[PDB]
């Protein structure tokens, strides 16, 4: 059973100026996004999950139920909300952001100490590779 329970601090983040791009996202904001290195806090609790995705310059905070469509808001990221849902395929846990771009989702897995990261949006993929680490601190 996966577990993808923790903190995690990101130690890679490939193609993601791109994948903003293929979201249209502006470039000046591109370029700040591209700088941050957020940590994932993650609690699996049953079905419902808790995805933080935290910063000093913005936390991101995904709360759902897996298997239940839901309205994510990601107006602060592309202007754009979607009708999302998250399912398991086998380990990995498969995103699908359905919405006016094609083929919006992620995929997210546990490779030893490693949570992988694809996102995807019309074609274009970022990968970003996580550590699971030990030391908290507070976040609002
Ligand atoms: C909430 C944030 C830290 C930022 C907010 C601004 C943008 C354009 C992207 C987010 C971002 C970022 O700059 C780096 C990331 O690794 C992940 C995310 C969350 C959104 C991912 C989907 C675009």
């Amino acid at each position: 059973p996966v577990d993808f329970t923790g903190y995690w601090k990101m130690l890679v983040n490939e193609n993601f100026e791109e994948y903003l791009r293929a979201l249209d996202v502006n470039v000046a904001l591109r370029k700040i996004a591209n700088l941050l290195k957020p940590d994932k806090e993650i609690v699996q609790d049953g079905d419902h999950m808790i995805i933080r995705t935290l910063s000093t310059f913005r936390n991101y905070i995904m709360d759902f139920q897996v298997g239940k469509e839901f309205e994510e808001d990601l107006t602060g990221i592309d202007d754009r909300k979607c009708m999302t849902t998250v399912s398991w395929d086998g380990d990995k846990l498969q995103c699908v952001q359905k919405g006016e771009k094609e083929g919006r989702g992620w995929t997210q897995w546990i490779e030893g100490d490693e949570l992988h990261l694809e996102m995807r949006v019309e074609g274009v993929v970022c990968k970003q590779v996580f550590k699971k680490v030990q030391h908290h601190h507070h976040h609002h």
